[PDB]
């Protein structure tokens, strides 16, 4: 799969990209001179964690294009922009290894936090690598780099394989936390990107980040290998957290600069806790906004006590037993049979186990759009649409474009499962339904 | 990036191909069995040197699709041909090596050298590699050639590995001008080939070019290494030289038939003094040709005398006064100020140093299309057209089809700086101002 | 020229009017029995002076249509009203001559100064010319108005004759201060006149327009001739200065009431006195406004206090070396390089002398819309309803219809003469441009 | 009536015309401060004479608008040319008196002969009248100029009257060849053209007209007054005479400047000679053409010779008997009924005298469209355009827009007197006729 970022002469400039699973969306950016599949220890932990997982390849590495330009911080951010707008990415993790630490600082600084939740830094360059007066802690003088450069120019493949040596702590690390094969992969993707890009990066890596850091607005993670002979843990992880106090650190005990591989499991635990924390208050926020929405409908009054009781129960995870919810709802007094049907299908969908029990005549009966075919007609136009959303905000903007009447015929649709839509879309078109029928009041 | 050359059965055959940088179109040919990918350190050379550098991958080879049909001289060239047509590659140069020669000698031959400044063949097939009765000078007999067709057919994995040893010469040079990593990157590339396409090259070898020599036009490089073990340099480029005395002609002392790598910086260093002579000739055919297009517009006397000296001074790059030039021009009895206008942004525009010169008032108000919004709006239109053309013609051509009050006001949108194009570019936009002026005369 | 202002039956009534210059409106309204043209001493110096001389005929008056109905002072006024809203007149100066004082003090004091930043009153009616006993300062008693009336319907063309002798005094100014070619062409002006509005006329002058003097909210001149035999000073402007002493009071020694002809020059240097002090007010208040937009996108701090010093200094005429400003702008830190455009923009159009200085690099590249081809598209199209503007506000309001993009874009165009606007218009594009940047932060 | 030739401030500039009779179009270009009615004793003759009279009122002066701006002669050439322009003037004869004058020299210099046949300078500026160092016959010092521009400035009413005085010589001519009357009203006319055109014309009478000379490309009459105390006939007509030998030239013995009065006999009879000899080679012209296009559609032959001397002796004016003709035409073998309509058609158009004979029913048949509706709709519609054209090429072209069905029928409309149209209209409309016909051959 490819994503468009730019146009060099007659050609387009096109990044590889992965996406996989289903869930909060985790974006992981390479480090160089490698390719989003150097994730793939993280991205199965990941996936089996539940997790929607993001991968590309930076320009001029893996499978994207290679131009002669663009390689530069505020770029790869435009880069990085693209990708995220293009997938209309919500409430994102940005996950940096090495390079990739540049772009998560930069986006973040220049075009805020808006589509993000939380950052982890792994093998950080922050917050400036070049050794200057203003900047003592800085890990190499400017003729270092510029050594790099040549060094790649004279050959890059000789190069490669020096560089994992470090990259990796070979003389530590092989055929123990990491095998002569899974290195050999890692020179053949190496090998496989831009010429041009493979010298040309060397020259990003002491971009100034400094300015960036304050900008840092959502939860991070600074993760990093005290073995790290690429990126001394000193000039970069140590102060990096002096700049960012709020940022919740670990250090990997002799893990090298390759540490996503001989590591994985430090860093996938790690990354997995962090990921945890995040996930279980984005579904929180999800829980409590749809609650908000329901409850809007049912007059104020002791019901509307025992209703929001009941759903902050099941949303807190206490698995309730469904038939005695349903037959309870069914059986009350005031509730019209729409709030009724509303609250059916809101239940069956938040509950932690339906137990198999059958869908219910009373919520079937109230979603039936009154059996008007207008109504079905717009709820099945509707429901096309919402296949295509990933999002509670996307769904419910484009739910509340449709009569209530409509509304009430697709979330049937949904309930009698004659279609199929993932469970934050599902909570986006009940809302703009309660929504819509509040607002009737 | 791809370019469509065919159909094979229900798939259309595809080229792989990069365009990088901005200048003079330059397109490298690869050899056997190698890709675009090969020539990485002669387009670095030719990118710092300031050309546009052209590769594809030959069907078969590297990213380029790869059928079981077309493998054959006349196939190849019309591929190649697709390509520039596809471009719209004018006053190009053409460089081949091994293989890539023949491309070069066919499509010279055939279709001409309309969009063709130079060419240069490095490790020549040419001119007929067949020992025949007829071609003595041959370098194998029928025999040896289908002796490789069953080698590469046998396996063509353990071939690639005897083969680039004679490429290399690896006996000598590996470790020393060929690392053992780059030769691991050639075979990598050479079995990412179709199989079809290995098997089939090798009776492409002893294609007959002797037709195709008397048919080169334009100012022709030829290179070999005398160590070339895979084209013997006897059978090769000196009776190529002889056939083509007029070819510019260098041995490469004990170079290997692979040394565009292991010589690669003289390889470089002769292609630069190429480039740089076929540029600099383009320069002097560029100046030339705005010259008398901005001679069209000036009435004839001792002024147009004057005129003319100073541009054909500036153009051979005296680098003058511009204060003085400018003062002279505005001050200059007769000229209209819309032809004063036209010089004054030549003149700054040609001239080596501006010496941080503003802008001049006369020119300003004789450029800005008498501040006409229609004319201004369609001097923003053709801005953006442009942006996007590379040569003078292209620029010219499209410039053609506005007014002379939008040309100059696109023009003064130019000289203010309120909009950027090539140089090239630029002149093809004053060349269609002076034109539409002079007819209207 | 005509501005409707009615019907009257079949047919609609029409005031002939001219509009010439440009800069400062000023609305002549001419007294009985004339038109417009009898202002041609003071239009002359008025035009000369830098204003925007504008001139319409009563009704029943020299060009203008001539109904049987309407003649009072509402509607009168009201003719003015319609004059003043048909040509979006901004921070006029309405001056009356006798009858047109009138109007003056009826429209100021029913509909305001709104658009209006000064008044003058030549050879006034004020405050009531009725002597009555509770107007015993009233100039004549009403029978003696009954009697003119009388006089005109007898024979108007007669009574034009012996009222130009008063109105005159020729017994004193005849071959002198008027000729008598002067005073025919005087009398085929009122002959030219309606014969309804001539006999109507007088009924008006005895209008009592002593609540309409407080409403006089703006600056004002009173000026009249003290051998004045049609308006005795000592009932008029004499009696008037006392209900204004506020007012600028100028008695012209020996006048008549045709002051405008036989002491022309006098009256047009009072003029001149009057309007010059007006235009310093007006051209301060445009310093002053301009001031506050271009401050409120610089930051605060020490630098915003170095600004507005320098602002303020050129505001109030100290010819200050733009090159020396320029290079200060263009050094300063902190200011973006689109502030530092639109303040060296500023500069270079309020500077009193551009002292021959090129136009500045660092403001044409500030100031190019970012050669963006649609924001240079609309700037074109703001530039051409800006050639329509002449005032601030006006252009003001047009260009904040546009994006900052294009304002940008437009700015650069006037800037580098692409296109001409007059000052104030162009501060108003200037403004709007700022308050577009001021409210994306 | 009116032209507009321009905008100042809110209001537009439009210019008084009129425009009388049919045949020959001549426009009347007055002097100051006149306007086209100064004209009256010309063109009383012009009209008798059969002459098509155009004058105008130039901006400033009789019943044009009055601006306070183009006040020069590119303007006042420009307005010309909207004049012309508008009416879509043929062959076209320009008069000029005075300032006039210089209307001509620059209209023909800039704009070219296209709509013009003929020109005429009476009383004229030209060349130059300043007197300097390179122009030693010019009449006066600029000094001299910049008094007159002062005196207006003083009062322009007075100074009326003592230019009238050496403008007519009434010292001789008063009661003798001018009226007191007369003299009276060119005063009113002069009262009543702008304040700012009287003061400002004086600064254009110094324009020079050197350049436009050598421009004058058609027949000339240059005719001035040797009493002429205004335009000295020494620096003036004596000297354009010696840089247009090729004019016609004619002094008026003792005839003062405003000789188109005091002389209107010697002005009329020598105007009417040159339009005499104007008028009746464009009749020939007219006659010749319309020839070609009647004999392309005959075949070539003897006929061919007998119909062509009878053409060119009724366009001599050699009366024939229309009866006899018509027989004739009638009873000619060869020729097609639809051809014979066409010259039986051109012969009643062209003959001398009709006699009273009655339409032929051979030419109604002929010229009937076959009766078909479509083509009698569309030569309906035809008719329509046809009665707006006023010249022979006008009619021409549009009438080539239709078929020949229907350019038969239209002929047959007008033939049958069902319409009408003027003569050279109906030449242009059968004269379409024929190329078409002659064309589907």
């Amino acid at each position: 799969p490819f994503i468009t970022v730019g146009q060099e002469n007659s050609t387009s400039i096109d990044l590889y990209y992965e996406d996989h699973g289903t869930g909060t969306p985790v974006v992981l950016i390479h480090g160089f001179p490698l390719s989003g599949h150097s994730w793939e220890r993280q991205s199965a932990a990941l996936l089996d964690a539940g997790a929607r997982v993001i991968t590309y390849d930076r320009r001029g590495f893996g499978q994207s294009s290679q131009p002669t330009t663009g390689y530069d911080y505020d770029t790869f951010a435009a880069d990085l922009n693209t990708v995220l707008e293009t997938l209309d990415l919500q409430d994102a993790v940005l996950v940096g290894f090495s390079m990739g630490t540049g772009e998560v600082a930069r986006y973040v600084s220049s075009y805020g936090t808006a589509r993000i939740a939380a950052v982890a830094f792994l093998a950080s360059l922050e917050p400036f690598l070049l050794k200057t007066d203003d900047n003592p802690d800085g890990a190499a003088p400017q003729e270092f780099f510029d050594g790099i450069v040549a060094a790649v120019k004279a050959d890059r493949y000789a190069f490669y394989t020096g560089f994992f040596n470090d990259f990796y702590n070979l003389d530590e690390n092989l055929g123990t936390r990491i095998s002569e094969e899974a290195v050999r992969n890692s020179w053949n993707t190496a090998a496989s990107g831009g010429f041009f890009a493979a010298a040309a990066a060397p020259t990003t890596w002491y971009t100034d980040f400094r300015a960036d850091i304050p900008r840092i607005d959502v939860p991070a993670l600074i993760l990093h290998g005290t073995g790290d002979r690429t990126l001394p843990i000193e000039n970069t992880a140590r102060v990096f957290h002096k700049a960012l106090p709020s940022a919740e650190y670990v250090e990997v005990e002799g893990a090298p600069h390759g540490l996503l591989w001989t590591h994985a499991e430090e860093v996938n635990t790690a990354l997995l806790a962090f990921l945890a924390k995040a996930q279980e208050a984005q579904k929180q926020k999800l829980l409590t906004e749809v609650e908000t929405y329901v409850l809007s409908i049912i007059p104020s009054g002791p019901l509307k006590a025992e209703i929001a009781q009941r759903l902050e129960d099941v949303f807190a995870g206490k698995n309730t037993d469904l038939e005695v919810l349903m037959e309870w709802l069914k059986t009350r007094p005031i509730l019209s049979p729409l709030t009724k049907g509303i609250l059916g299908f809101v239940f069956t969908l938040t509950v932690p186990s339906e137990r198999g029990l059958q869908r219910r005549r009373f919520v079937q009966n109230a979603l039936n759009g009154n059996g008007d075919p207008n109504n079905m007609d717009k709820a099945v136009k509707l429901y096309r649409k919402l296949k295509r959303e990933i999002t509670f905000h996307g769904a419910k903007e484009i739910s509340l474009s449709y009569s209530a009447g409509a509304l009430a015929s697709c979330m049937g649709l949904i309930y009698n499962r004659m279609g199929a839509v993932t469970t934050e879309v599902a909570f986006g078109l009940v809302c703009a339904t309660c929504e819509q029928i509040a607002d009737s009041q």
